[PDB]
C-alpha cells in the first residue's frame, strides 16, 4: 500500500547494506507497472533465511523451509524469500539457487516473473513488460514445464485472466488443454481457493468460459457442474454465492459439491439458502428461523428485491432466548415429567408469539397452555 512499497524498499536497502542482493519481485512489480497499489510486496534476495533474521528485529518464521521469512517493519509485513525453485511431486521440494534469473525462470507467468531494483530498474528476462502491455497471461518459458511443475498454475491462469481482464496466451492455453488431467493431483483446498477468487473477481463469465475451453471442467472435481449459464450471476463479494448460484441454476443440492471441503459454516449458508429457494411462500416463521444472510442470498439467486432486514427486524421477537417460557415452566404447569414432548410444545408457543397471536408473557402463555393442554 501507501506504506508497503516504502517498507520493502527499506528492507531491500538493509539487505544490500549487509552485502546481499535484493529486489522487489512478482505481483508487486506487475501491479506497479499497471498503475495499481500492491496488495502484497515480496522481496527476493540472495540472503538465506537465517541471515535475514539477523538483520531485522522482528520476523515470522513460518515459511523458512521454503526460503521465506516475513519481516515486520514500520507496521507492515514484507515477505523476504531466498532465490529458489520449487516443484511438486504428484503426491501432495525446494531448491535454493544462487542467482535471481534461476528463480525467475521457473515462475508461472511472464507478468509475475519480473524484478525491480531499489533504483526502479525493471529486470524482465521473459518479456513480462510486453505481455503486461498487451494484456496477455503467458507461461514463462515452456508452458508444458511450468504446468508439470505445478498443475495448479493451469487454474491460476484462469483466475488471473478475470482478475486482470487479460487473455490467456494461445500457446499457453493449448498447453493447459493438453495437461488438464494433471489437475487431479492438486489438493482440493488449493482448487477451492482459486475458484473462490474467480467467483468474486471481475470478468468472471470470461473466466468460466476459459475454465471450459481449457478442458479443466473435464477433470476438476465435479467439473462439469461449472458449465452453467453465468450471464445473470453478479457477485455479492462472497464466494459462497457463486457455489449457490452454481447449484441453483442446475437444480442440484450441496452434496454434489461436497468434494471441495466446505466449512460447516459455508455448507450451512448454502444448504439453508437452497431450502429457501424451494420454499413457495416465506412468512414470519421463515424470517424468524432463517438468518438474514440466508434470506438475502436466497433472494439474490431468485431475483427478489424485498427489504429483508426490515421484515426480520419487525418480528415480535428475534430468537428463542427472548421467549418468556421454557420447558421447566411446562413441567410445572403440566405436572408431567420432562421428555421430548417439551420441544413440541415450546415450538407451538414460539410460533404463536412469532406470529404475534400470543403475547410473550409468562402468565398469558400459562393461561394458553392450561387451556390447550
Amino acid at each position: 500500500d501507501d506504506d508497503k512499497m516504502n517498507t520493502a524498499i527499506k528492507v531491500i536497502h538493509t539487505l544490500k547494506a549487509a552485502g546481499f542482493e535484493a529486489y522487489i519481485v512478482g505481483g508487486a512489480v506487475r501491479d506497479l507497472l499497471l498503475g495499481k497499489t500492491p496488495h502484497d510486496v515480496d522481496v527476493a534476495s540472495s540472503a538465506l533465511p537465517q541471515q535475514v533474521k539477523v538483520l531485522f528485529d522482528r520476523t515470522v518464521d513460518t515459511g523458512i523451509d521454503h526460503g521465506t521469512v516475513l519481516v515486520l517493519l514500520d507496521g507492515e509485513g514484507i515477505e523476504v524469500t531466498t532465490f529458489r525453485t520449487e516443484s511438486s511431486y504428484s503426491d501432495n521440494s525446494v531448491e535454493f539457487v544462487l542467482s535471481l534469473e534461476e528463480d525467475l525462470r521457473r515462475r508461472d507467468f511472464t507478468i509475475n516473473a519480473m524484478a525491480m531494483t531499489e533504483d526502479l530498474k525493471i529486470i524482465d528476462p521473459f518479456g513480462g513488460k510486453e505481455d503486461l502491455k498487451n494484456k496477455v497471461i503467458r507461461a514463462v518459458g515452456d508452458p508444458d514445464e511450468r504446468f508439470e511443475e505445478d498443475a495448479l498454475r493451469m487454474l491460476r491462469a484462469i483466475r488471473f485472466s478475470g482478475q486482470l481482464d487479460f487473455i490467456i496466451d494461445m500457446k499457453t492455453l493449448l498447453s493447459i488443454r493438453r495437461h488438464a488431467r494433471l489437475i487431479r493431483f492438486i489438493a482440493v483446498e488449493r482448487l477451492k481457493s482459486e475458484i473462490d477468487k474467480i467467483f468474486v473477481n471481475p470478468s468472471m463469465q470470461k473466466s468460466m468460459a476459459y475454465l471450459k475451453d481449457s478442458v479443466l471442467t473435464r477433470f476438476l472435481p465435479v467439473g462439469g457442474l461449472f458449465e452453467v449459464d453465468w450471464i445473470t450471476y453478479h457477485t455479492d463479494g462472497n464466494p459462497t454465492y457463486g457455489w449457490l448460484y452454481l447449484l441453483h441454476q442446475q437444480k442440484r443440492q450441496f452434496t454434489d459439491i461436497k468434494d471441495y471441503r466446505f466449512s460447516n459454516e459455508e455448507k450451512r449458508l448454502i444448504e439453508k439458502s437452497l431450502e429457501l429457494t424451494a420454499l413457495n411462500t416465506w412468512d414470519q416463521w421463515t424470517f424468524y428461523k432463517y438468518t438474514l444472510k440466508q434470506l438475502e442470498m436466497a433472494s439474490r439467486v431468485t431475483g427478489k428485491k424485498k427489504d429483508l432486514a426490515a421484515i426480520k427486524r419487525q418480528l415480535p421477537i428475534q430468537s428463542r432466548s427472548e421467549l418468556a417460557v421454557d420447558g421447566w415452566d411446562l413441567i410445572e404447569w403440566s405436572g408431567a415429567k420432562s421428555g421430548p414432548w417439551l420441544k413440541v410444545w415450546i415450538e407451538k408457543i414460539e410460533r404463536l408469539i412469532v406470529y404475534g397471536i400470543l403475547k410473550n408473557d409468562k402468565e398469558l402463555i400459562k393461561d394458553w397452555f392450561e387451556d390447550e393442554y
